[PDB]
C-alpha cells in the first residue's frame, strides 16, 4: 500500500493541507508527509517554550511569583484569569501554558526569556540551540496564530517540530529532572482527547501538545508509548488555507491522520 496516498485521501475529504513527521526508531522507518513544508506553530510552540524556560533556570525558578493585570489577558488564558489578584508562579505557568494552552502564562514564560520582541527572539535562538534552522516565533500570543497563508513568521515544519520534541523529551536536551517535569505536563494535558490521542488505541500512552488558529489551523505534536512502553514522536499539522480565514479548523482530521499512523506504528 501507500500511506501517502491515504493522507492525500484525507486532504480531499477535509478540503486541507496535512503535515506528518514521525522520526525514525531503532525499529521503524520515518513517516513523512509534506514534512518540510511550513505550517504555522499555534500553541504547539508552548512545549518548547516551557523547555527554554526549564533549561535556562534551576529549578528553584519555577517557584518566582509573576505578577500581572487584567490588561495583560490579550489572548485565551482559561487559568491567568482567574489569577490577576494573587500572580502565577513560573511552574504553575508552565503547567497552564501547556495543560490549558494558556496564552497569557505563554506570554509571561516569553517575557521570562526576556530579551526583544518580549520573548519571540528568545525563544527561536533556544530552537537554533536545538538544530532547528528553519522555525521561527515572530508574534506574541494571540497573534502568532493569525498570520495570513503566505507569512513565514511563526512558522514550523512537521520536520522540525516533531525532532524538536524528540530531543527535549526522549533525548538530553534537558537534564532528567527537568525532562521529567515537561513530560508530566504535556501528559497531563487537557486539551487532545480529540486529536493524536483519538488516533491511537487506549492502551498506548499519548502525550501532547495542540495549537488551533486561523484558516482552519489544527496542530498536534505528541510523544506516544506504545503498550511495551517503545516511544514514538508524532507531529501531525493541518491548515485550510483556500477556506478563509474563518475555516473550522478539523480535530478529526488529526484524529484519522493519526489512526493511519498508529496502523504504521502497531
Amino acid at each position: 500500500g501507500d500511506l501517502a496516498d491515504r493522507f492525500a485521501e484525507l486532504e480531499r475529504r477535509y478540503d486541507a493541507r496535512l503535515g506528518v513527521y514521525v522520526p525514525a526508531t531503532g525499529t521503524t522507518e520515518a513517516i513523512e508527509y509534506r514534512a518540510d513544508e511550513r505550517f504555522a506553530f499555534c500553541s504547539t510552540f508552548k512545549a518548547p517554550l516551557v523547555a527554554a524556560v526549564l533549561h535556562q533556570n534551576p529549578l528553584t525558578h519555577l517557584d518566582k511569583l509573576i505578577t500581572y493585570t487584567s490588561d495583560d489577558i490579550r489572548s485565551i488564558s482559561p487559568v491567568a484569569q482567574q489569577h490577576v489578584q494573587t500572580g502565577m508562579t513560573i511552574g504553575q505557568l508552565c503547567d497552564a501554558a501547556i495543560r490549558y494552552s494558556d496564552g497569557t502564562a505563554a506570554n509571561l514564560l516569553l517575557a521570562d526569556l526576556g530579551g526583544p520582541g518580549g520573548g519571540t527572539a528568545a525563544f527561536t535562538g533556544y530552537l537554533r540551540s536545538l538544530g532547528d534552522t528553519v522555525s521561527r516565533l515572530d508574534a506574541e500570543e494571540p497573534e502568532l496564530n493569525r498570520d495570513p497563508p503566505g507569512d513565514e513568521r511563526d512558522t514550523t515544519t512537521p520536520h522540525a517540530i516533531a525532532l524538536v520534541l524528540q530531543q527535549l523529551v526522549l533525548g538530553n536536551a534537558l537534564p532528567p529532572d527537568k525532562r521529567a517535569l515537561l513530560t508530566d505536563w504535556m501528559a497531563r494535558n487537557t486539551t487532545g482527547a480529540k486529536r493524536i490521542r483519538a488516533g491511537f488505541p487506549a492502551d498506548w500512552k499519548v502525550i501532547d501538545k495542540t495549537g488551533t488558529g486561523d484558516y482552519g489551523r489544527a496542530n498536534d505534536i505528541a510523544v506516544v508509548w506504545s503498550p511495551t512502553g517503545v516511544p514514538y514522536v508524532v507531529a501531525v499539522m493541518s491548515d485550510r488555507a483556500g477556506g478563509g480565514y474563518d475555516a473550522e479548523p478539523r480535530e478529526a482530521l488529526l484524529a484519522e491522520a493519526a489512526t493511519c499512523v498508529a496502523g504504521v506504528l502497531a
